[PDB]
């Protein structure tokens, strides 16, 4: 049985910060990992002794949350909650690559619905939403 | 005692990934698994050393969304709960079999309600709802 | 010491699936049970390896739900909660029961009745009559 | 060290059930405990091994909610709380067994365990408000 | 590594009632402990074996409440938290001190209290500014 | 592995108390920490005896709650959260460090400044600004 | 042509005070009317000259209120109308008929009246059925 | 020039009583003119003298409410406007209806005239969007 | 014919202020009129040119507004309407008579007797006139409810 | 002194019924008149005598409200207003012609037009296109 | 008889626009009012030729609102009213006397009581309010 | 005495349209009166016998409204008023002004207030407003 975790740093020794079973732990990685090419918000599976030994994609279910704005760092998002409740969040690596264009991917903006997981505290995806004109013809035709 | 998860996606090896006690893992399958007829968002139970033995139904009880759209991608649904609270989850895979027509089954539109696992991330079903004055006139009588 | 559960299903080899400690379980039942005859929604008690040993009667305390409705299958219900979360339940056996009369006493449900509900377990078990509120306003007052 | 828990119902074979660490559990109870002297609703000390060890009084502090209606076996009563949540709830045995409880009391409940406790008197919001304000 | 309970209650064989760890327990006290001058509410440290070995001041921070009134029996209050939710709590020692004739007084309803809902106590009474002055210092 | 916790305080025997897996736990440091260094409300490294085996810096995520008021001990702050939830928070050091001036840059807090919270941990760690909704609305639509 | 307004008071000279055209005046009556016999809130017809030259019953259309109260002269009451505006009104003479004991009765709080808020007047109770009787018509 | 009013009754004498000009007034007919024949909530023209001289249809523009209930005696309904506020109007000749249906009323006269129906809004919507 | 008006102020000069058909007029009294016996706030009758014949007594009927507070000459109010508009109104002279006492000890669950005016009191106002009557007491919801269920 | 109404029927006697001064009226037309190119809707100018001397265009300035549906009979439309309050009201010649195609161009109504009514007279004049509220915020912020 | 307007302009042949009757009007000033000494928003009582006969006082009863802001020519205010309403008035010449200091008198501030006549447009005197909490002692004790 | 109008339209035979009394009038205009210079939504003065005997600004003081936007005319707007009821009005001619750039005289832009008789169906004047918080601060300070 492996788990899974969100990666949340490396650090410059080669050890990582992962979120996993509901907490922030301080994780090696096996030799087949180059820590240095982990993606800030991937998704890691861990061994019984929790050791980082797969790095693959990105949590691409859970809560919606709007942009509000992103922090003057670039890399975290202050976000506003269904019930309006804010947050700050991180950006996963790819919310923020520099060759992102300003449904295709592209560079953030206010109003830009983010997938989030609150418990890691990290944003991983932008989700368009169809104007509701063309969901409602939809459901009706 | 066996203990049940969902299955969340099937693997090139006779792993799986599968949520149960409310976390995401990696598990091997037994024998008695034929991973070709596997589901995705299919009910699974597990022995003891969490081995999948066996592959089930799907979850028949639990929370309301509202569908606002299916994904690009097809295999995932915006949803959104009973305090506006978006989310996006999978779909299962009778939900989106590609002979389904578009009371009984047929293609998923928006405004449909899907009963929706959120720990999880996925949908199982549309439950079709009765107008309210056929229900109020079914009260009152 | 024992355990609590709530009985979800009974199958063809004398296990029965059961919500005990938050979770669905597949657990057996010992011989000195007629698992045939275990209703649905049914409170059974568990001994220390997880065994059945005992049936229950019904949780008689919890949330209340609102019925919309029963589904097509007739076993669950669509149910209304308090902040107008809307869920689908199993429907404990003695709900459901098909010598139940129609139109205070035990009948059969309609829409817009009070039911005690497990929203972990996902049943609905009874339900629960309301008075109407000027007969308590007025016993409120007098 | 000892835990505690809610007296749920006494069994002629010398167990009770007990609601504790967040579920109901069947109990035995040590020789030092009265068992027929238990009543409904009441705390119990219990030791390391989950043993009933002492009976206490009733919870004394914890949430309000408002009483509807007693329900027809007069042990448990529909209460709503702040949200509009309903809840039946059972009576402890100082509410069965001191004013018949009507409509509108608040109720000290344990919504966990399912039990109401007491009725929580409460004063005229304008004499609270004058003792606010002179 | 020791852990930290809020002061419940206090029994006549050197154990007292703690709430530590979400939950409500029967302690034993060191000899170390004073039992008997220990006060409600007060928070206590725990060793690894669950022994109350040092009594320390109040919980300073978390939830307020508005006080709606103090019971009948004194030492309880009935308290309503943000979303209206109405709790009854048992005030700390100090709140209800014989001494007390802002700064120290005795409790009045409308005063916001921190409260712990989980250990069921009030521990102080929190003064709040006139908005108005907040503004200003908001604004100027 | 190694998990982390909240530096609440330090007491001058060199333990700390530390906000660590839910719940205020008394711990030692090793002696390569200098803890009479270590600021209130900083992160700080745990092994799995819970002994701190290195200090960080501050969270950096989590929730925003609005200032109201800083008390008057000048070490804690009334904050009111999303659906007007009070609560007292302790202030991290940095927030209230006495070098500090009076935008986007380092000053001392204000009634309505945004605050990182933790409110298990019962502590404020950061103001966020915000930019002005017309800024963001033309960002938006341009 | 002639007009109308509702009859207010009527005088030891036989005149009276009528309620027409937005605003109470005192007018003369017609060798036609027997001034004893006319009733608070009747309505009266009144000629271009307007003299009143026929009594008639009490207007049966226009708002309805909710009553609260009735005042402590018994001739008034207090009523709420449909964005909780409360007036006070006249009760036409039938709303308090001392033998009154979906048909006639002495008035409740809760009863709704037919009121004209200009002239000031109660005239008439209506009664309400039951909203699930009602949605039930309208479903089935 | 001609003006118009609502006829509101019939007397027996051959008068009647008319909403014309923001109030209620009791009229004359013409020779021409059955008072008899006229029927309630009839909008009718009126000439200089205020002698009504001709009968038409029904008011066709307005107002709508919802009906409550129509009262015991058949010939009123208890209506609620558009801010809940409550009335009771006549009935015109041809209404004299559900709980629910909505009614071209005159507030003013005191009548309602027409019943008149509502489309799915499902429907609207849809031709809204095709 | 008569009409009525609301005085709204007296003066030597044998004239009035009225509030009549919609408007304030200054009109002239007939010598009938007692100059001494005038009330503010009360009903006068005027015949057709205008003039005062008669004094009257207060209007009993229209709308309710609650009292926010007398304004500090004493002699106007601040009201508050149903939909939460404020207005001011001059107050009836008898609404204001020196000798107004407080009221009964409310241990005597009884207000009706008249009394110096209290924030929260309901007045019986007309809004064109600008003026306030009389004070309407209210009974408590509890027992309204009472007589309308049992 | 002229004054205006609204044309409401025409008929073959050389009188057309008007809303003028608050209410309907029939009135006469000198010859200057061409009743038979009158539409309903349509404003006229009045003499002081309340002959109708001049036809005009249609009422450009008022009330807006929201089209919900045009009636079976083709000629009335039932709108609802700022508050919610529903009303029927005749439609304008011009907004029914057979000629409509089906924006800024004249096109045939559909539910959810904006329409300019006169509530009084008891006619919809004209229909109001509506720009984007982004468009038009940008236009504000830039 | 004689009614009564609200003084709105003087002019230099002597007459003035005055609002009475529900219109502005412009009238013409018996040879006693020296109507160059007329102050804005001042009543005047007017004889049947509507011939301005007598100075007064300002109106003292009536509608309140809520002073927005003073507009930039300092004669005029935005004022919102009791549903939200807003709306520009002149301000009467007390309202704004340049001696009045920064109950008693003073000059205007955001958040003031205004007595208006939204007919004549113009507001005529600042209503204080007491406090709340002053006047539910006042109903209480 | 004399009374006023609005000026609604000009025609090419020395008569006007003029509001009044509550309605659209057509009248004839006087030889003190310069055609070629009056102004549509411009206040006139009337003489008894309702002729148009001087020409005046425009109204000042009245009820606010929220301009939406100017209809493709470009002499109509679209504006929302306190309770969100929407009317059409038209512009007065110094409003759309060819020389107006973009407190002083610009070009509309929608969320712009302006003053308005919604009787007449006429905007007057683009009337600024300060930002709530300068307010507050000046009501505070």
């Amino acid at each position: 049985p492996s788990g899974y975790g969100v990666l949340l740093a490396t650090h410059d020794d080669d050890t990582v910060d992962v979120f996993t079973s509901g907490r922030k732990m301080r994780l090696t990685c096996s030799p087949n990992i180059d820590a240095a090419s982990l993606k800030k918000g991937q998704t890691v599976r861990l061994n019984e002794a929790l050791t980082v030994v797969e790095a693959g994609t990105f949590e691409a279910v859970g809560e919606i949350s709007t942009l509000r704005e992103i922090l003057a760092d670039g890399h975290r998002a202050l976000v506003v909650g269904h019930a309006d409740e804010e947050r700050v969040v991180w950006l996963a690596d790819p919310l923020i690559a520099e060759d992102l264009p300003d449904t295709r991917p592209r560079k953030l903006r206010p109003g830009d619905s983010l997938l989030v997981d609150t418990k890691a505290g990290y944003a991983f995806e932008r989700i368009p939403k169809a104007e509701v004109e063309d969901l409602v013809l939809e459901e009706l035709v």
